[PDB]
Order: structure tokens, then sequence, then C-alpha cells
């Protein structure tokens, strides 16, 4: 229940959207996320009580087939996901089937769409980097060596180091954060929340 909050809680990129159903749709389309995901959010919204999200979506290519069973839905999502999802919105199921489709799409969004993992990419490391001079990093401490690792990571990317080399360093960083003392309990699981 409450698809908007569900979407926003579980698909981080969507928190930047105005919480209304259509606004979420206009937002993800603008951001040009994979077509499957935006259509899945459409279905999840409709099945939750929104009634005309169809006009928000670009009509996809091909025959407009109808989607009654969890079966059709799951097979249509192999090579024709957008069309099948769009067809769900356009002529929605009811009762128990609606529930099965709902839990399917929700589960799909949460664990297979790739849209549930936080922002990877360079912005990530610069963000976690700007978290260590606010922290008195002058402190007789090895927490300052984290910042020097993080600095070298951002530096390495600019200076052209391979993905493999970059990845070693990322493993080391995550290693060093785990090996931080128990008085950094909260600080640990925050840092580990941004780097997985």
């Amino acid at each position: 229940m409450n698809e908007s909050q569900w979407i926003q809680k579980h698909l981080p990129c969507m928190r930047e959207a105005n919480p209304k159903p259509r606004e979420l749709i206009r937002h993800a389309l603008k951001k040009k996320k994979r077509p499957e995901v935006v259509y899945a959010m459409g279905v999840l919204l409709t099945l939750g009580g929104e009634s005309g999200l169809t006009v928000e979506f670009p009509v996809p290519e091909g025959k407009t087939v109808k989607v009654k069973t969890l079966n059709q839905l799951v097979n249509g999502m192999i090579s024709r996901a957008t069309m099948t999802l769009y067809c769900v919105m356009k002529d929605p199921p009811s009762g128990s089937m609606a529930t099965l489709m709902r839990d399917h799409i929700r589960n799909w969004l949460k664990e297979e769409s790739g849209c549930q993992d936080a922002d990877g990419g360079e912005e990530k490391w610069a963000m976690v980097y700007g978290m260590i001079s606010p922290d008195m990093a002058e402190e007789k401490t090895m927490l300052k060596e984290l910042k020097t690792m993080l600095h070298s990571r951002m530096q390495m990317y600019a200076l052209g180091a391979s993905s493999k080399a970059l990845e070693n360093l990322e493993k080391a960083i995550v290693a060093a954060v785990h090996r931080l003392p128990a008085s950094c309990s909260t600080e640990k699981m925050v840092l580990l929340g941004y780097l997985k």
C-alpha cells in the first residue's frame, strides 16, 4: 500500500521526484531510465488506485495483446516488457490476479530492475570523501588514512587507472571501513550503506 512512498523508499533515484503518481512518471521518463522500470512503476501505480496513467506513456511498438494472467505477464516481460506492462495499465486485472501481478512487479522492481541500488559512479566516491574533514580527521587517527584512500581513488580515476586497479582500491576501502573500531558503530553502517 501507498505505491508512491513504496517507490521512493525502494528506488533511490525516485526520491528526487514530486511524490504524485504522474509526477513520478514524468520524472523517470525525463531521467531516461530503462523503459521496463518506468512502465513497471506505471503498473504498480495503476494497480494501487490510479486510473489514467496510460496517456503519460509513449505507445510501444507491436501488437497490443491483453494481459490477464501472471503467466502472460512474466513471459511478456522476456522480450516485450514495455508492451506487456503498458497493456496491463491500459486494461488492468482485478481481484487475486491483480494482487499476484502487484507482488510480481514490486518484487521485480526491488530485486531485478537494477534501479534499487544507490547511485554508483564517481559522485559516490566524492560524496563519501566529503564526509571526513567535517569529521575531525586531524585526530591521532587512521580515519584520516581513509580520506587519503578516498582521495587517491578519485585521483586514480582522473589519472586514467584501469577499472581493475580502481576496484582493488574500492575493496581495500570497504575493508578499512569494516576494520574501524566499535566506537564508530553508527558511522560504520552509514558508510557501508553508501558503498554496499
